[PDB]
């Protein structure tokens, strides 16, 4: 079944791609050339076209995500040459310097050889090639709640934590063959953090605050015409509300709301004072202040709403059909001011696209 | 098949109903009088019994509803014995005296003689007992947009609004053999209106805005059993968000934010201000702090939610199922904030339950 499966698949995303790309007279015949070796190798192997095209689409067609309007101008980086863990980590950090670009993100995948017979050649442990590290101990909480297996993980296998709040991980990722990933340390000079002021209470930066200026999510698989890309890690630029109404803000993860509030001067002691509303906001505008201080890109949810509407209307002048996630468009912040919240979405899955995948630790 | 669905639907309600009331034994006997009555003159009644633990399910089954944890003390009001408009009207002036109860908001509902053939004895046009006109003509917007059909209709009808912001629709309602409804102003003494002010800002009342103390919706059908109850006004009191969020907040409402911005003081030019988000804090703050100084009951997105999951957690206690919509259930303020963000909910319809109905107009 397993070859029928990729046979089909091939077909259609062939015929979808190169119509896309004008090259529709030329699909009969590179579907024989397909169809022949996969016959014969059980697999077949993209042309650098139908790669770079194939993360464009996948990107175009993940319902979940808000800055879908720039698909087509997506970097893709060819790796699947590599064979050597070395040159992955090198492509690792190549990946982090070239989309950081000196805070001018540039959305940027780095595709590394893809499964053969479900068999990975390359598996990365990261969730984000730059994320902070976790620890809970007797009570003691320390950084990110959600690393706190990974870096469990990586204890295990020789590395050590300074037990900061803001430890960065090291990258960790598993060759086809090694029973057990290798670990290395970032270098601090590729990694961009931007510290949390606000711009009008001093008193802000009394919380110490700081977060990395480029989400680089590396546990997600790239599917495309049937080719199971399980290592191709991806970059955008933030959208405010992931860092401050979230990752900085949610109680299972850094709980900063009460301090916030502390800081800007208000109580926290009655619900109806809506303490909390009002430190998220001030959370968040001082999030959007302090990246834009330190030249890093990054959006506000407003913005990001005004452009995926135009990614609507863009997808309905082409005649493709949108597809949306409506619970996970809608900003955690005033949701109902933007146009998203008055409509509806259909949640239907379309390939090429990334998804989920099981985790090689816990 | 008519009466067959009428069947069906009474014996799973008679069932379920008698076996809450710990009347399961009945139950047989019950069924029998039913099935006899159905079949010699196509419906049947309701016992007082069976119609308020019915409307209280029902409310109990509303998906959207995040007040439901209050579902059993219900104020149930029987007045199938109506048959006249001013019977009518004086229920209607009654439902709204009883459920404002000064101020101390008593959760209630007034129910009138179903439809027997589909054909309705009582049909109330208003959305809300009590509710805002709105008009819309040569550019020139005046009160609540979501009233301008209705409005319109009353105003084919003999009636003519001041054209203020806040003109007070009449009641207006059809009796069953009329061609036309009728409509009757609502006596003002009848109606507590809630001034919004701000605790820390005292511009904010430079707006002039305010609302009503007590949201009573008008054109839901309760549906009991197979009966279908079309006329059956019901009302709580209001969740903050609903008015200074969306209310008052909406582009497509009244479409305050602009000059909430201005009376708080801060500049509405750039989204990464967030100037939308902080003027629906402020806004929403306002809401909660005027009707608790006017003695008018309230409750908060956080409080509620609170309930919610209590809830939640009673359902599974009591072994029974539990339905929501998620797109409905979190508030259109700091939604993450609160538990039902961060899970899921079945969106299943169970009956007893209130739906939707054409509207008259239009
Ligand atoms: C250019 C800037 C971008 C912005 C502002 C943006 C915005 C977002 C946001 C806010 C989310 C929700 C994340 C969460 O709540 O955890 C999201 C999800 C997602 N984005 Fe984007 N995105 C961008 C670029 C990209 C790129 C380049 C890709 C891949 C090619 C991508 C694919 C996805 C996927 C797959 C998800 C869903 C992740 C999941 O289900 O856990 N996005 N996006
Ligand atoms: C006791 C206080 C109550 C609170 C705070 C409350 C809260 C809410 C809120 C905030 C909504 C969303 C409304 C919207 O966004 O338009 C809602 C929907 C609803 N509530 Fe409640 N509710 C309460 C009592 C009741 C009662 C007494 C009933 C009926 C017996 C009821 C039945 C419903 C129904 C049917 C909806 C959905 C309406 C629709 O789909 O348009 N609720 N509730
Ligand atoms: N700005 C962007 C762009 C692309 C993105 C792709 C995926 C994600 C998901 C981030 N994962 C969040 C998360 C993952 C695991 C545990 C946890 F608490 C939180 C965010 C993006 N954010
Ligand atoms: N606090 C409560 C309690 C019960 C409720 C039941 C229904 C509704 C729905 C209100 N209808 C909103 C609406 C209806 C029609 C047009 C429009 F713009 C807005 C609100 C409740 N709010
Ligand atoms: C299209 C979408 O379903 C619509 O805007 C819904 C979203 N969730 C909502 N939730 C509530 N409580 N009230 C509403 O009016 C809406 N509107
Ligand atoms: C249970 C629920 O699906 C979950 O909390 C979702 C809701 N919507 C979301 N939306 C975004 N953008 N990100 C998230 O992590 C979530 N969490
Ligand atoms: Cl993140
Ligand atoms: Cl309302």
């Amino acid at each position: 079944e397993e070859k029928e499966i990729l046979w089909n698949e091939a077909k259609a995303f062939i015929a979808a791609c190169y119509q896309e790309l004008g090259k529709a007279a030329e699909v009969k015949d590179r579907l024989a050339d397909i169809k022949s070796e996969i016959d014969l190798t059980g697999s077949y192997v993209h042309t650098k076209e139908e790669l770079e095209h194939g993360a464009k689409m996948a990107w175009r067609n993940s319902n979940r995500c808000i800055g879908r309007l720039f698909w087509n101008s997506l970097n893709v980086i060819d790796r699947r040459d590599v064979r050597t863990k070395e040159e992955v980590r090198d492509a690792l950090f190549h990946h982090i310097e070239t989309a950081t670009n000196n805070g001018k993100i540039r959305p940027t995948i780095t595709i590394f050889p893809p499964e053969e017979k479900g068999e990975k050649q390359v598996e990365i442990w990261n969730h984000q090639l730059i994320r902070y590290a976790g620890y809970e101990s007797d009570g003691e909480r320390i950084g990110d709640p959600a690393s706190c297996s990974l870096t469990a993980a990586c204890e295990e296998l020789g590395w050590r934590g300074e037990r900061t709040d803001f430890d960065l991980l090291p990258l960790i990722f598993r060759m086809k063959g090694d029973e057990q990933p290798v670990w290395y340390e970032l270098p601090r000079s590729l990694v961009i953090e931007v510290p949390i002021t606000h711009p009008d209470i001093e008193a802000f930066s009394d919380l110490e605050l700081k977060w990395y200026g480029v989400p680089i999510i590396s546990d997600m698989k790239l599917e495309v015409g049937g080719i199971h890309y399980n290592a191709a890690p991806f970059n955008g630029w933030y959208m405010g509300t992931e860092i401050g109404a979230r990752n900085l803000a949610d109680e299972k993860r850094y709980d900063k709301l009460k301090k916030v509030a502390s800081v800007i001067g208000i109580a926290a002691d009655y619900n109806t004072d809506l303490w909390k509303d009002q430190a998220l906001v001030e959370l968040n505008k001082a999030v959007l202040h302090s990246y834009k201080k330190q030249g890093v890109s990054i959006v506000d949810h407003h913005t990001a709403a005004s452009q995926f509407k135009r990614f609507e209307e863009q997808a309905e002048e082409a005649g493709r059909k949108l597809t949306g996630d409506w619970t996970w468009l809608i900003p955690p912040i005033s949701p109902a001011a933007t146009h998203i919240f008055h409509r509806s979405y259909d949640n239907s899955i379309v390939k090429p696209n990334y998804f989920y995948q099981d985790k090689p630790y816990e």
